[PDB]
């Protein structure tokens, strides 16, 4: 008959009471900007197209053509304008995310859904325009398409416009100025647009907790950044519509499951418990049923896979956290997979009766996080040091529309942010009936107020204190606090629902402007939370920590007028304690709270931040990794064994290894040497079986070649960098690789002569961005910076005299104000060959080689060696003798093959090489050596 919708059951915003106030979007229209669409969805659809601001394809190009837009086209009744601003992109179009936005948006799902129940969007009778963008060329231009998109949205009429993507921690100030304009151009306008906070959570990313030494840890990028939008970030509800499993315990028992392929429904399947899965004895019993296997320690696709081989038909992977979030699991060839929380687990692995059945239709059950914000949610600050996110809306394992017509649930705050997009829409036209003599624009101003006034500060019930602001903004969304208000709070100058109060002392005051707009005085009383970080040892723990709450104030504010409140803040008896903790600062925030009676709800509440500390100028780059104590850093883990190992990037395709500060330089061996000084041409793999390697420099392998790379450093503990810029490849240069824990701009190096001159000068490197992961879905955790390089020359290209120099890099932070940072590297120039035996003598009895004198060498000898090399299966391959404790060396008559073979060796295979710490280096054929006699 007619199906019930998904809000029908499931409306963790209130969004019903707001459509009761304002409608359901007919007349409307709202764009969506994104990667891109299914167009055709049987979600598109509007009840009346009589009612529709575009009633015909004729319609839309009158618009087009009153505004000079010559290109899009239109696509149905609902979908009255789609244009693709990245034609110029090589790729496929992806069509789920943009779908699943949009279905969140506007979604219209007709009763002939296959799906249970009907996708009903928050303003599913509006009209759409779909605006397709893709990073093709760079980030500047991505901007300057999205730019235009907003623009030709605004000018065809869209009020919202929902733009549920981005790029972590980038600085708004990068942006190109067109693209700030067209923010500014559709606040002028009234046109709303909002913004997903990102999916990257701190630095670090979701696999980690940032250092509590380093407190500017926010990631929001762009456009999110941009102060006029609305920037939302993700939670989770005490309850969510999910797919279910029933069970019999110890009576039925149903339970949450989040599932990737399809298990057959109404089945009794039997399962098996694995443990974690890492071993084959593991799944010794899961043959025909279920495997029921505990997170950690390995891939979920490791798990998923083995269980497979095990002849399982399923997998239920637990959770081994409490107060989790379902995680969707890979698709790994099919197998039916469903992610369940470890209460649950742990329920099913001691459950006498190990049978389960999957539900064909899904019900709202409580969820195992309870409310909480998404793990994965973007904290800010921005990288300016603004407050983002503003707002939070339920973003975990959302169902809405993907391609080819198809329904699935997806995580992130680019689910939250379009279902705020529709609130604000439908709030948007509230006011056009309540508010009827403003402008536009402060239509707009006063619904992101209200939004963000109404929003419900949520509360860390494990923590006792309020999710912090910096990773919920000001609350989360409710449409019905919404719609019903006539009250909001701002800051002071009354420019936004939140409160920046930059760097405090420990005593300092919360000021907050309570604006009235109904008919009558309204009295409120008002508290402030006083809060910071929580800590576990050396890491944020990214959760809140409550310092005190100050006494309940009142204020009554008159009929369509505002008044200033003020709430004292005294945080110095924690002073002590908190930078033991986080001795470089730490934040001092939270919220002001209002009610109409303090055993009332939370009717507003404001959210405000400062920095007890100097913020602007917290370290933007992570110490170098030499001057680690124990050899380790963010990203890197040091060998236990052995701080000072430090390898090259060896043949490595990726550089997911050894990210941290440091020099890189490089190794090339002399077989590479001579190969090209003799013109060779194909080397690798043909002419020699030594590599040209990229090393951190002040690194050197032992003489017996272990296959690793050692820090070794000056008496005064710097490390021992050095180059020989003589153009042989080896160990020619230094640049700079930095993790920094901070964006920083005007990244330049330059060399000091140590006599009181700069002799050298990089050119800049303009934009640099935090290091906040080390993944290649996102972000490597350093940066090699070419600009850098220094080829030991000056700024006349000549190469710069034999001596120590210092290679400093200077770079500035992003906030107003900065003092600029620099780091410093000693690096010694040395382009002194080494002077070495021209003749040699052998003896046969005893195969031991005498040269006729010493290396002479300007810096200390690194190597002093005979090489040999033989054939080994047509590759020329070479392996090293080091000399006797008398001087000599022995050479042997033979050497092995890796295949096992012996190869006999001829004095014509052996070469006599000399490098030192710079890497000049000499190479001689043995066999000159000793013909060397006249
Ligand atoms: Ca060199
Ligand atoms: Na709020």
């Amino acid at each position: 008959t007619s199906k019930a919708t998904i809000r029908d059951l499931n409306d963790p915003s209130q969004v019903k009471t707001l459509q009761e106030k304002a409608g359901k979007g007919a007349g409307t229209v709202v764009a969506v900007i994104d990667a891109g669409f299914d167009k055709n969805h049987e979600a598109w659809r509007l009840t009346d197209k009589t009612k529709a601001r575009y009633q015909s394809k004729e319609d839309l190009e009158k618009a087009k053509k009153e505004h000079g837009i010559t290109y899009g086209e239109w696509v149905n009744d609902k979908v009255a304008y789609y244009h693709d601003y990245s034609k110029d992109g090589k790729t496929a179009v992806d069509q789920e995310h943009g779908t699943h936005v949009s279905g969140i948006l506007s979604g219209n799902a007709p009763s002939e859904t296959k799906e249970p129940y009907r996708l009903e969007g928050a303003m599913p009778e509006a009209q759409l325009l779909l605006m397709r963008v893709e990073i093709v060329n760079g980030l500047a231009d991505y901007a300057r398409n999205y730019a235009q998109a907003i623009r030709d949205a605004i000018n065809l009429g869209a009020k919202v416009i929902n733009m549920s993507f981005g790029n972590a921690a980038l600085a708004y100030a990068n942006l190109p100025d067109e693209t700030k304009k067209a923010f500014d151009y559709a606040k002028s306008k009234g046109v709303s647009i909002v913004t997903s906070a990102g999916n990257d959570s701190s630095f670090g990313g979701k696999t980690r907790l940032p250092l509590a030494d380093h407190p500017d840890y926010g990631v929001v990028g762009t456009p999110a950044a941009a102060d006029s939008t609305l920037t939302v970030a993700s939670y989770s509800p005490d309850k969510q519509l999910t797919e279910t499993v029933r069970v019999k315990t110890a009576q039925d028992k149903e339970m949450p499951v989040l599932s990737t392929n399809r298990f057959e429904p109404n089945k009794a399947y039997d399962y098996a418990y694995a443990n974690r899965g890492t071993k084959e004895d593991d799944f010794k019993d899961v043959k025909g049923k279920i495997a029921l296997i505990e997170r950690g320690d390995i891939d979920f696709k490791d798990k998923i896979a083995k269980a497979k081989k095990a002849g399982a038909v399923g997998v239920l992977i637990y959770d081994n956290q409490d107060k989790g979030f379902p995680i969707e699991l890979p698709n790994v060839d099919q197998m039916p997979a469903a992610f369940i929380s470890r209460k649950d687990g742990l329920l099913l692995k001691d459950n006498p009766q190990k049978t389960i059945t999957f539900n064909a239709t899904p019900k709202v059950l409580p969820t195992a996080s309870g409310t909480k914000l998404s793990r994965f949610s973007s904290w800010g600050l921005t990288a300016d040091g603004n407050i983002k996110p503003d707002i939070a809306a339920p973003g975990q394992d959302i169902l809405s529309s993907v391609a080819n017509n198809k329904y699935a649930k997806l995580s992130g705050t680019s689910m939250s942010a379009p279902l705020v997009a529709g609130i604000m829409g439908l709030l948007q036209k509230q006011y056009e009936t309540q508010y009827p003599d403003m402008t536009p624009s402060e239509r707009l101003d006063l619904a992101k107020k209200v939004l963000m006034s109404s929003a419900t500060a949520l509360y860390d019930e494990d923590e006792k204190a309020y999710f912090s602001p910096r990773q919920q903004g000001a609350g989360a969304v409710d449409a019905k606090k919404a719609s019903a208000a006539t009250m909001y709070v701002t800051d002071k100058d009354n420019t936004s629902s939140k409160v920046h109060l930059n760097n405090v002392s420990d005593k300092f005051e919360v000021t907050v402007n309570v604006h009235n707009k109904s008919d009558k005085p309204q009295e409120l009383y008002y508290q402030a939370t006083v809060q910071t970080d929580k800590v576990d040892g050396k890491h944020f723990a990214l959760a809140p920590k409550v310092l005190y709450e100050a006494s309940w104030q009142k204020i009554t504010i008159p009929a369509n007028s505002s008044k200033q409140v003020t709430v004292p803040i005294d945080a110095s008896r924690f002073s002590k304690d908190l930078l033991a903790q986080m001795k470089n600062g730490y934040f001092l925030e939270g919220f002001v709270r209002f009610k109409q009676d303090p055993k009332k709800e939370e009717l507003m509440s404001i959210p405000y931040i400062g920095f007890r500390g100097d913020f602007g100028n917290l370290s933007a780059l992570e110490k170098p990794i030499y001057d680690s104590k124990d050899g380790s850093s963010y990203y890197h883990e040091a060998n236990s064994d052995a701080k000072d190992q430090l390898d090259g990037d060896g043949l490595q395709f990726y550089a997911l290894k050894n990210n941290f500060t440091a020099l890189t330089t490089e190794s090339n061996p002399w077989t590479i040497i001579k190969a090209v000084k003799e013109g060779v041409e194909n080397i690798e793999d043909i002419e020699s079986s030594e590599i040209t390697e990229t090393i951190l420099a002040g690194t050197f392998a032992k003489q017996d070649d272990d296959s690793h790379y050692y820090i070794h450093r000056h008496a005064n503990g710097k490390p021992y960098a050095a180059i020989s810029p003589n153009g042989d490849g080896n160990r020619d240069y230094v640049q700079f690789q930095g993790t920094f824990l901070r964006n920083a701009k005007n990244l330049v190096a330059e060399v000091l002569d140590k006599e009181g001159n700069v002799v050298w000068t990089s050119e800049v490197t303009e934009q640099v961005v935090k290091n906040y992961n080390n993944d290649l879905a996102s972000t490597l955790g350093s940066t090699r910076f070419e600009k850098t390089r220094w080829d030991g020359k000056d700024k006349d290209g000549k190469v710069v005299a034999n001596g120590t120099y210092t290679y400093r890099v200077r770079y500035t932070p992003i906030s107003s104000g900065a003092k600029e940072q620099h780091t410093d590297f000693d690096v010694i120039v040395d382009n002194t060959t080494p002077e070495v035996a021209t003749s040699a003598t052998f003896s046969t009895e005893d195969r031991r080689l005498t040269l006729a004198s010493k290396p002479k060498t300007s810096q200390p000898v690194y190597r002093e060696r005979i090489a040999y090399t033989y054939m080994d299966e047509d590759l020329p391959t070479t392996e090293y003798i080091s000399p006797n404790e008398d001087g000599t060396f022995t050479l042997p008559e033979e050497a092995e093959t890796t295949e096992g073979a012996t190869v006999p060796l001829k004095m014509s295979d052996f070469t006599y090489v000399v490098e030192d710490m710079a890497g000049n280096i000499t190479y001689t054929p043995v066999t000159k050596l000793l013909e060397g006699h006249s």
